[PDB]
């Protein structure tokens, strides 16, 4: 029925052509630190993201859900200005990224209560002050494993999905621990419909994603327009393996998206002459010009790409 | 001459009796995430770092440094409210606790060179629009490693430390490094006469000080009060140590605090009853009601405690 936004409740029905994954704030945890030369510019961080809300309205897209961790510059107040002046829906997440306060909570033996506290009051009562409920518990494990750390978060969204219903959303690192994320949160009760699992394209292996999608749960190619670095593979190779998936009949368990960074927190960077190049298709309507144009000529059908931008964030928030 | 204080630039000759490290506020890095149930509670904050300012002026305290990190919370407006208060002179830092963002910037090169300028900014301009200075550096180190992560706070540190004369203070990590830090920073071209290596207290060996001693440095036994919790050593211990090094002759290079942290930045917590009793002298009284008294005893002057007190400190922002 009704699913938490930055703008209160909103009928499921109502939530229409969906972005899963996209950041109108991000910031690598640390940046907090680096307050004296990478200032936060509100109202010209505000300009962006309206900008970026309005390309993304540009292609009939009505909803988004940007999931920023709490440690990565969670921003929710700023999300509801954004979406007070667009219209456009935004959910946002309850989480951490892939430490020391944490790891001090284990040495008390409160850590996993406590993350689960922190779930359900972000979930069912307010983010701070702000109002605000977040309508996704954001996961994230490490390349390679989900650590000790990490699976007391695990664990925890899986009590707090349990009391909710609420969504969980996952990261998984350079193409690791798809199969791993789903089992263990099913261990713990976790309901499949209500997960997905994140960034999948960073693994060109199908029987790597027929494991994952093995379990039900929704699988996310949500890096569309990363090349290059933190291992990416290639937009073709994303597409090649998505591709695969949907003639054999996987469209009502995956979604897209391109996980941009409209706004970056902290210090100002600038990737190097051959990175940057390679980079310029990562903007949230590269899947709209140029990667559904392409799907297009595959051959895909349009009941099938609003199988994934419409049905399955309405199936899944349901 | 002059050192940067909360309240701008003071003469060092009027720094008097100093304490060189407690913290008003301090939070593990990663409290920031934890913002719904562990909200910064301002004007209560404010009542109790100012209640432990005018308790450390009945013991005649005038000078503390607060070497509180950027990213644990770090407050100089909140610091600065608490001097002008109170008449109490306070010196902050620049610099990260023992980490995703400034990774992040060793990818693109530029990491060691962006710290070093935050340093430089920090130190001769002025943290965020506070319009405050930093009076010294603060650096530290891993359990029995510096690791090239860390290394890099200590290029740059060392760097800032010959543009700007300004006082460098570390962290050892479980009475581990002190002499390790000691030669990378003269490496490295800083002046051991402006270095204080810390948490010296961590180790009860006498041999492990006088190797650091030797660089010429400062060493601080700065956590009196802390029994029981992370591998630490008892008091009785610690005075025993401090015993040895004095009767050697070492006082003019040795400084005393508590290491206390006032106000706990993130969710309350408390601790285990066994902990908590051994703990109960973890304030910021402890050395003048209890180890000063004690130092009295084993027939220890004036004229040192002094010593380390007061001309330690004026020699070292000199
Ligand atoms: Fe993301
Ligand atoms: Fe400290
Ligand atoms: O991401
Ligand atoms: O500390
Ligand atoms: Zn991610
Ligand atoms: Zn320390």
């Amino acid at each position: 029925e009704m699913v938490e936004t930055v703008c209160g409740p909103v009928p499921v029905e109502q939530l229409g052509k969906t972005l899963i994954h996209e950041h109108f704030l991000f910031g690598y945890p640390g940046f907090q630190g680096d307050v004296t030369r990478g200032t936060f510019r509100e109202d010209e961080s505000l300009r962006v993201a309206v900008e970026a809300a309005e390309k993304m309205k540009r292609h009939g897209i009505q909803t988004v859900v940007d999931p920023t961790p709490n440690d990565c510059g969670r921003n929710p107040a700023f999300l509801r200005r954004v979406a007070e002046e667009t219209g456009l829906n935004i959910i946002c997440a309850t989480g951490y990224y892939y430490p020391p306060y944490f790891q001090f909570r284990r040495l008390l033996g409160t850590a996993e209560d406590d993350i689960y506290d922190m779930f359900m009051a972000e979930l069912t009562e307010g983010i701070a002050d702000t109002g605000i409920k977040a309508g996704v518990i954001k996961l994230a494990s490490s390349k390679g494993r989900i650590t000790e750390y990490e699976k007391m978060f695990f664990r925890a969204a899986a009590r707090a999905q349990k009391e909710t219903g609420a969504v969980i959303i996952t990261h998984t690192q350079e193409g690791t621990m798809g199969p791993e994320q789903a089992a263990y949160l099913l261990e713990h009760g976790a309901d499949p419909k209500k997960i997905v699992i994140g960034h999948m394209c960073g693994n060109t292996d199908p029987d790597y994603h027929r494991k994952t999608l093995a379990y039900g749960v929704y699988i996310a190619f949500d890096c569309f327009g990363i090349q290059g670095m933190v291992g990416a593979p290639t937009d073709e190779e994303r597409v090649r393996t998505l591709l695969a998936l949907l003639r054999d009949g996987y469209e009502k368990q995956i979604m897209l998206s391109h996980d941009t960074v409209n706004v970056w927190l902290g210090r100002p960077f600038t990737l190097p002459e051959p990175f940057a190049e390679m980079m310029k298709n990562w903007h949230v309507e590269h899947l709209f010009v140029n990667i559904i144009p392409a799907l297009k000529n595959e051959g895909i059908r349009d009941e099938v790409l609003e199988q994934m931008f419409i049905g399955n964030p309405a199936a899944l928030f349901s």
